[PDB]
C-alpha cells in the first residue's frame, strides 16, 4: 500500500501500528547515515488506511519542497502516485498502490 | 536543570535522554508502553528538541496539553507551573517535569 524508497535501501513497505524513527542514530527502523540528518529527525506513522503522517522532530522535512512541520499524506496529494519527501539534505519518495 | 522527566501514573519516571525518540503507545516493548484501552498503539512520540524543551507529536493518537489539543508541541519550562506541565494522551493523565 505505501512504500518510502531512500537511496541504497529497499523499498520500505509502511505496515500499521508502527512508529517509525528515522535518524543519523543506528538501530532504528530507518537509519541513515547522511551528514545532514540529525540523529532524531523525524518520525512517520500511518495515520489510517492509505495515509501516512510524518512529524519533523529535530530535523527539518520537506514535502515537494516544501517546509512542513507535522503533514498528512495520502493518494490525493501524490502525483502519478509519488511524493518527493526530502530529511536535511537527504531525498527520498513515498509511492502509494 | 535541563533534565526533563515524564510520569505516567505509578510508574518510575522516564527521564528524556538528548537525541533519543521515545515513541509512546500500548504496543509492547517501546520505551514508553502504556496498557491503557485509551492508548492507541502507535499513539504519539516525544524528543528533546533543544536544551530544556521537549517535542511532542500526536501520530495515531491525540495529545492534551493543559486540556487543549495539540498535534505538535514545544514545551520547556515557561510553559510549566512549579516544574510541571499537565499531559493527556487519549484519557491517560501524564505530566512533565522540568529540573
Amino acid at each position: 500500500d505505501v512504500s518510502l524508497f531512500f537511496g541504497g535501501l529497499p523499498a520500505i513497505l509502511l505496515k500499521a501500528d508502527t512508529i517509525y524513527r528515522i535518524g543519523r542514530q543506528k538501530g532504528l527502523e530507518i537509519s541513515i547515515a547522511d551528514e545532514s540528518m540529525e540523529l532524531a529527525h523525524a518520525t512517520a506513522c500511518i495515520l489510517r488506511r492509505g495515509v501516512v503522517r510524518l512529524a519533523a522532530l529535530v530535523g527539518k522535512i520537506f514535502v515537494n519542497d516544501q517546509e512542513e512541520t507535522v503533514v498528512d499524506i495520502g493518494m490525493e496529494n501524490a502525483v502519478a502516485g509519488k511524493v518527493k519527501l526530502r530529511f536535511g539534505n537527504v531525498e527520498a519518495r513515498l509511492e502509494f498502490g
